[PDB]
This record gives structure tokens, C-alpha cells and sequence, in this order.
């Protein structure tokens, strides 16, 4: 039986700046690559975000990663970064959220 090859992370498709209108919902999406598989974490402003109602975070075995903000308000307008790490090293991506004011 043959085993992956150790490589270190790197993203396939990273997160893309967007803009949303206040109160609608907005997701940043992009897929990790890399073996061991690597661990993913979001950053808003370089601040950890934590799973809940308002930060939903997703990552699958294929390696595709969201997060998705159900209710874009002002607190929302930042900068994200989407980070993987595994032994061998990290990768990041990073995009802006602009809230709309109509």
C-alpha cells in the first residue's frame, strides 16, 4: 500500500474580496491542499473567530473551506485570513469584507 507524499500546505483557490450589502449574508471560500492534511483556522483582523450562529466555518475532506457571516453587519467589515498548517509549513490567504451602506 503506497501513502501520500508529505507536502506542505497550499491553497488551490483562495478567498476573494467582497463587498455585501449590510444585513445579508456573506462567504469567503477556498480549498487547501497539503499532507499531513493540515489544520485551517479563520482570522477576522488577525482575531481568531470561533464557531457560532454568526461565524460559520466549514472544512471538508477535500479540503474546501468556508466561512460564512449569516448576517453581514459594520462589526463584520475586516479583513480574513483563512490559515492551514501542518508540520511541514503554512499557507494563508487573506480578503477583504466591505459592508455596504446604502
Amino acid at each position: 500500500a503506497e501513502e501520500k507524499p508529505h507536502v506542505k500546505p497550499y491553497f488551490t483557490k483562495t478567498i476573494l474580496d467582497m463587498e455585501v450589502v449590510e444585513g445579508s449574508a456573506a462567504r469567503f471560500d477556498c480549498k487547501v491542499e497539503g499532507y499531513p492534511d493540515p489544520e485551517v483556522m479563520w482570522f477576522k483582523d488577525d482575531n481568531p473567530v470561533k464557531e457560532s450562529r454568526h461565524f460559520q466555518i466549514d472544512y471538508d475532506e477535500e479540503g474546501n473551506c468556508s466561512l460564512t457571516i449569516s448576517e453581514v453587519c459594520g462589526d463584520d467589515d475586516a479583513k480574513y485570513t483563512c490559515k492551514a498548517v501542518n508540520s511541514l509549513g503554512e499557507a494563508t490567504c487573506t480578503a477583504e469584507l466591505l459592508v455596504e451602506t446604502m
